[PDB]
């Protein structure tokens, strides 16, 4: 027997007794696709009106609401809207008194529909809207939702039962050692290479492509705190599913209100009136507590807290060298139950050929080796339907009944609004 | 020395130099047991009423409220009801007219108490509500809370230093290979077993008694974000602890309002009165938004999330051949919790004659020399404690809590009050 | 070949054929420090009051509103308050009429500014509040927030690809073992030594002079160690709180006979009810709030059960497998650090190894490779600060770094606080 240990950096290599280089280093693992993850953007707009509108609205504010940011909020993700009448109509109009502005403005809404909250607000400071003949007439608009940046959105795959692959070149013949596979032939012998432990779970985090990498799952309560994987979760890149804020919590709040001295919670928009330079007309001022205390900036979160490459342990490998040395029919009627890239291994059954042991593989991922004859199995599948099924020889077509990742997240789960009945008697 | 591949599948074996058999898979572990399980599910009723009635209770409102869900959504978990005046008696009655119906109805509620919020809701349609002979009197009543169903309640033990155990037969001797004991004693010299790393932590889902499995935390940001383990988390299958949903939020919408275009979000309820086909007397439309966006249907998530199994790599295994104090332990006392995750101090006094591999309820906890001997141990058996150093048992004594026990342990569980004293 | 089992204990030893002793049994990791960790802990004050106040803050309240509570109530994260006008002046006073508490209570706020909610509740049971020579005045206010308790606070370092180190002498030559290293050179020989496999992640309690306690574990918040302050308040630089937070406590007042009383309030629920006088013009305030996570953690109780005076390692033996197989150049130069440390993202390490044979390069004692001759590039999970003392096993030389603190990554990537935009006129 023969001992050496071999560096894992590149340009490391043995000579004595037979030499392996370090080719490289990569890993195999079992994948887990989340599907799209974003952080949870509190986005907020509004107007501050001399005038009391009858269509609370993207549209029927289009005189005072700006366009873009009112229809991209209206289309986030849990949005609230107010309407403050602060001085409503003297006399006239239609509905527009200060007397269809009762608590959550029933009246006012019965003849102005409208999705968004109403409310009265007089005793509020009118001091915005000037230039009035007789009495001032001002309102407040406030809109708040979470809307997905598609620059902030990341796809990201959790990598499970990780395994470092350490790319060797035994005397120039390629030998792929990992913890699950450490043995390599040499011209006249064996070698069993001794490799550190596998580094755990890893996070893969896909811009679009480009691939980032994080160590773990990731843990949300250390410095990883923000990432996208702690924030919004759609499976489907469509759909949203699991943890989800509050709906934000709209205040109308006076320039000279205490409240401004100090800082709106998460999830909290809160609306300033600002005076207008022109007669008739007014701002407004938006402060808003961004979820989770801190608005996150993608590129600059991904270059700090993740790597371009899977990490792995400094080494060195063990080279123990050793005097020692150790059907191909494809299988018949197998069949694929399950999903892949899901995390939940899939049911591999069929027939093992004659004339030995039949090492399967689906489309070219080992899933162990069987005697001939039925055989059973549940392997992690990392590849999508149709099956190529082989034992080391000719392919054959299985059938299959796999689902996606995205189909494995809504399997189980019935999507969207409980709806009942309730009959008179 | 002999070197072969042995696979890992029913049937395996090799017959070169010593036969060996694969027997079986089964698995070790340190179970963290976390008590019961369940989604969380949002359930809502109530009815449209053309009365303005005077008991705002499943009992006082049985005219109206279908009764079976009434009394199980008020024995739910963060109940949340109201009741809406939409038109009140003009005149007569008894704290029925509009002036009771102040915002929070407290002028109502000083003669008709009720655990429920009372709101005005004028200037909302009263359409639905006709057939009066003068003006028209309506009301409506929402309910929601979290309801526990016994049929999706999962117990589930979380399995910690899992350690794969390949049962092998080496030339009919039983030798149980694992990454910690990786050897067999054969006469013609030692078998050293080459093994896959272990799979990491597995779930146990237990219903009620048959387990199925998951891989891994789980994973709550990934395809099995719906487990029950996610979600409502009862130690003791009795009492809640942890991260809960707030209480429903309860809306009266109008069955034109633009709102009804948009979904409601987690946990908001909103109520539609129907238009009666009946005179006074109408129906009610309901729309919740389930916590997490969908409603969890457990054998279904069962079915598809788990396996019969738990998972182990692939192999093969690498079979290397190679030609390379009996008397119980004294004073033993066992201090912590069992199946909790945090190790329990086991303490005592190793006799003489070598080293004493000790045991705990047939628990390997490792070999002490003779003497005073202290462990921090992770155990999964409950007391009383059988101690053995391989042979003849004794009893220890021990101070041992159970899992549900240890969730409790280092809190002061309910309400907290306080009183302010007048100066 | 020779074969042995070594026990794991204090004292455990082989004499044949090589003398082995362990020595002690320690840890290796990559630490992740995540800062200051607290429970949630709603905290609630207030008073009944036979007045209506014009100044609704501590010091304004002073003459009914416990000072000690009030003062580190309102200094609490999430704070909450409510002045309630149960019965109002009916004539005279100053902006204290009944018309003054408008719902949300702007009328009163013109003249008497507060940052606390001001809401009518005229129709609330006024009872409490006796002894006037006309009309009773009454008002109740309620103050909750969440309020770290500094005995309550612990700093958690997350300990990952954890090593257990199995200290040997080995014929008195000291020797480490870990799944990473398992080699010893015995005197004409090699000891290969199997070890079982390591515990996985720790959980590093440290409180207070300062001591550490040891969790086993991510940890996991669903199951027994679910009240953890890892699983609960989130201050990465011990200052600042980031990620998930409970909502604003929900204030409510609740009558005496309200069948509400008959059920416990929500988390984060507060609930207040006036109690009669037993003195004119007097009366006291019974408060009812349902904590965090439905309980109260009481932290040395819960660090006594829930963690152990060491870390956790499986119970062995070690296989000492004996074989026959037989038994420093120049600092590497130009060496830069960049990334974080203590941090859980690897950072950049690049230099130049000298001539001679490969660098077994040391940043600050850690081990993070061995290198050929010239150019290389690294990513090291590092355990120590700035600056960076770089080696081959020989002379040490200063790198250069640019190299953050785990708080300071914690804040990279994210703008903290309030997020402002202006809506200007069209
Ligand atoms: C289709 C269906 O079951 N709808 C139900 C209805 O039948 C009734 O039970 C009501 C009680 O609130 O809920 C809803
Ligand atoms: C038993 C106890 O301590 N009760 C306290 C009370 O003494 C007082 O401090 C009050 C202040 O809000 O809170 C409650
Ligand atoms: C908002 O959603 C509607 C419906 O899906 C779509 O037609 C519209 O273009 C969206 N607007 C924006 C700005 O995203
Ligand atoms: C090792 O991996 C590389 C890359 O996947 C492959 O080309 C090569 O054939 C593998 N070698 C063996 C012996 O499997
Ligand atoms: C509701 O709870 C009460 C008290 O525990 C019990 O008597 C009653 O049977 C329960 N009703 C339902 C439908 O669960
Ligand atoms: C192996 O495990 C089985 C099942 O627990 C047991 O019956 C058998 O005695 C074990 N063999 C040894 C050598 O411990
Ligand atoms: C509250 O905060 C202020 C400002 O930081 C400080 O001066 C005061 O001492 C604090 N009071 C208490 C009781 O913590
Ligand atoms: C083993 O560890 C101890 C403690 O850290 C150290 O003093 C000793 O030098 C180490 N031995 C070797 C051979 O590295
Ligand atoms: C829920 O309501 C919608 C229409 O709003 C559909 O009728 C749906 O079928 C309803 N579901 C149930 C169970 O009644
Ligand atoms: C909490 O209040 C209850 C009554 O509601 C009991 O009196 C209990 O003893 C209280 N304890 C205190 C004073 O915190
Ligand atoms: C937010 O408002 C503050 C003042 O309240 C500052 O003006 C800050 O610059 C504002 N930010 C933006 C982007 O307008
Ligand atoms: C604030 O938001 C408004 C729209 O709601 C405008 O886009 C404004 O320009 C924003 N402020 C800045 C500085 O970007
Ligand atoms: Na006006
Ligand atoms: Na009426
Ligand atoms: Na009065």
């Amino acid at each position: 027997e023969a001992f050496t240990y071999l560096c894992t950096a590149p340009g490391c290599a043995t000579q004595t007794p037979v030499p392996v280089r370090l080719a490289g280093v990569r890993f195999e693992s079992k994948i887990v696709d989340g599907g799209c993850f974003a952080p949870w953007d509190l986005e907020a707009t509004g107007a501050c009106i001399c005038e009391i509108p009858t269509d609370v609205s993207c549209e029927g504010l289009g005189a005072w609401v700006p366009t873009a940011p009112c229809a991209r909020i209206w289309n986030g993700t849990q949005r609230a809207c107010t309407f403050w009448a602060v001085n409503a109509y003297s006399s006239g109009g239609y509905a527009q008194l200060a007397s269809y502005f009762n608590p959550g403005g029933s009246y006012y809404k019965q003849y102005h529909p409208t999705a968004c909250e109403v409310e009265p607000a007089f005793g509020h400071s009118d001091a915005a809207c000037w230039g009035f003949p007789t009495d001032t007439v001002m309102s407040v608009f406030a809109l708040a939702s979470y809307v997905q940046h598609p620059h902030k959105t990341v796809r990201v795959k959790f990598h499970t039962e990780t395994r470092t692959v350490w790319q060797l070149s035994v005397a120039g013949v390629s030998c792929n050692v990992t913890t699950e596979h450490p043995f390599c032939n040499t011209p006249h012998g064996q070698l069993e290479v001794q490799v550190p432990p596998d580094p755990g779970d890893l996070v893969e985090y896909i811009m679009n492509q480009q691939s980032r990498w994080g160590l773990g799952s990731p843990n949300c309560h250390g410095p990883d705190w923000a990432s996208p994987v702690c924030q919004r979760h759609s499976p489907d890149c469509s759909r949203l599913v699991g943890a989800t804020p509050e709906r934000p919590r709209l205040r109308l709040v006076d320039a000279d209100d205490p409240l401004l001295r100090t800082a709106p919670g998460p999830g909290e928009v809160w609306v300033t009136p600002v005076i207008g330079s022109q007669a008739r007309k007014c701002g407004l001022h938006i402060r808003a507590g961004p979820y989770g205390h801190a608005t996150v900036e993608m590129p600059e979160w991904i270059h700090a807290h993740t790597t371009s490459d899977p990490w792995h342990p400094p080494g060195p490998l063990g080279l123990k060298f050793k005097t020692v040395r150790p059907a191909l029919a494809p299988p018949r009627n197998v069949r694929v139950t399950g999903c892949y890239q899901c995390g939940t291994p899939a049911l591999v059954e069929g027939l093992a050929p004659g004339g030995g042991n039949c090492h399967l593989t689906v489309n070219g991922e080992d899933v162990g080796a069987f005697p001939p004859g039925k055989f059973v199995t549940a392997a992690l599948l990392n590849t999508p339907p149709p099956y190529q099924v082989s034992c080391g020889g000719e392919s054959d077509r299985a059938s299959a009944r796999v689902i996606d990742p995205a189909a494995q997240s809504f399997t189980g789960v019935v999507y969207g609004t409980h709806t009942t009945a309730v009959s008179e008697t």
